[PDB]
């Protein structure tokens, strides 16, 4: 379970309060994913995460911002494979129980293992899901960026409203 | 801008199944804003933008290599994010556009960090960033902001969001 190596950065002294930088980013407007992987056991590991962007086309990238601590992001980096499971706008309560602080989140959650490595795919949860190969993970600041290219997954049409998350409150569509 | 070696997997999925599964993950509209060389501004619509780190207070952002607003950027070691509202369908259609001159007809103002432009009109908030650093990622490059200015706008009832081929308000 090795460390990632950190980000050479340039800081400047005169960066903002905490306080300053939450009330700026807490005004850009966010999905909800759910993070999955499986312990070296083969246990099913998970957490909330807002913090997901494409990153490339050709080839195919996306990135996630997990706390440098995370057990998932461990189990994550250990198993070199992770899914990105976009929850849809019913999915509020998945939002909090994979937030929660608990060992087992995938109690009493339906899942079927996907086709890369069997990394968990919450179906009945989400408009989509990513299957990606971990291409490379960078220690930034009290988070590690994790790059995924994308092996596998697909959306679902059938599912007409994202989760959204603006200023403490979740959205959905208008359907 | 740092080069990142990629352990790849040959079985990557194909470009349109990738846009299928990224165009589901729901995304707030952002313009990045830097001067150029002496003090053209420059500016790009972008989704791919999130919060990196509470302390240091760090955010990134993902543009195309190739791309001339990121080359002026990296050239000044600063950029604005400015984060637009409900009404800002254009603002983000012109900044994408395919044209020069982006800035013609939007009000804008230099910002306190090295002038870059903050945009008065059709944004919920702003942050100020200098270049901690940037990574080659593929076909883009991840640049991480160190947030050195910026507020909200607790006023603006509403951001602009993007989802599935369609803008919305919230
Ligand atoms: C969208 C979202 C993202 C979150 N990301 C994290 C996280 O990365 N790590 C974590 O430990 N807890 C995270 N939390 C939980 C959070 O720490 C608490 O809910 C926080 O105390 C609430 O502060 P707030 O209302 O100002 O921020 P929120 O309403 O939670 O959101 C403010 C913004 O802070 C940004 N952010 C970046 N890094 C952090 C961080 N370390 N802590 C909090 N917000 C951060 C997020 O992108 C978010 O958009 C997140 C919560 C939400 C709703
Ligand atoms: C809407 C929302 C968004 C969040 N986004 C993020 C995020 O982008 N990155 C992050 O690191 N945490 C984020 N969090 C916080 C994260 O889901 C919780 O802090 C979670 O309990 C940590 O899981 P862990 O297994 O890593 O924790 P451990 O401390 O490892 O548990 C043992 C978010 C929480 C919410 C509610
Ligand atoms: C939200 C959004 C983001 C875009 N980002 C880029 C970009 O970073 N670089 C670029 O050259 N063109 C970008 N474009 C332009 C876009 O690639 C073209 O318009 C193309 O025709 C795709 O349209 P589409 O309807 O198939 O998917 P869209 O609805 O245009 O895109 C679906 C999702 O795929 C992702 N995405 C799209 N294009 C790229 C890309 N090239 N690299 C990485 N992720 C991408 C974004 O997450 C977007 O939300 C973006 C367009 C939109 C609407
Ligand atoms: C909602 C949304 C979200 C998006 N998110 C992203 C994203 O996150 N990341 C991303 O990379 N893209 C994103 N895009 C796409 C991006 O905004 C467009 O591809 C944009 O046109 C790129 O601008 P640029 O300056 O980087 O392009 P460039 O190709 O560098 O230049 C843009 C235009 O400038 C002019 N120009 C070029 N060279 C010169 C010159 N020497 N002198 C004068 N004029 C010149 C040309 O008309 C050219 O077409 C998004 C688009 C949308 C709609």
């Amino acid at each position: 379970p090795p460390e990632p190596l950190s980000l050479p950065l340039d800081l400047a002294p005169g960066l903002v309060d905490g306080d300053t930088f939450l009330s700026i980013m807490g005004a850009l407007p966010t999905g909800v994913t759910v993070v999955t992987t499986l312990g070296p056991d083969g246990e099913p590991y998970g957490l909330t995460c807002s913090a997901a962007c494409s990153v490339s086309k050709a080839p195919p990238l996306l990135l996630v911002c997990i706390n440098r601590d995370s057990r998932v992001l461990k189990a994550l980096l250990e198993r070199g494979e992770f899914a990105v499971n976009v929850l849809r706008g019913g999915g509020e309560s998945t939002s909090a129980r994979f937030a929660a602080p608990v060992d087992d989140r995938f109690r009493d959650v339906r899942w079927e293992p996907g086709s890369a490595g069997g990394v968990p795919v919450m179906s009945a949860d989400v408009v989509a899901h990513a299957e990606c190969r971990v291409a490379a993970a960078l220690d930034a600041g009290d988070h590690t960026i994790v790059i995924g290219a994308v092996v596998a997954g697909g959306p679902r049409p059938e599912v007409p409203s994202p989760l959204m998350y603006w200023r403490r409150s979740y959205a959905r569509w208008p359907v």
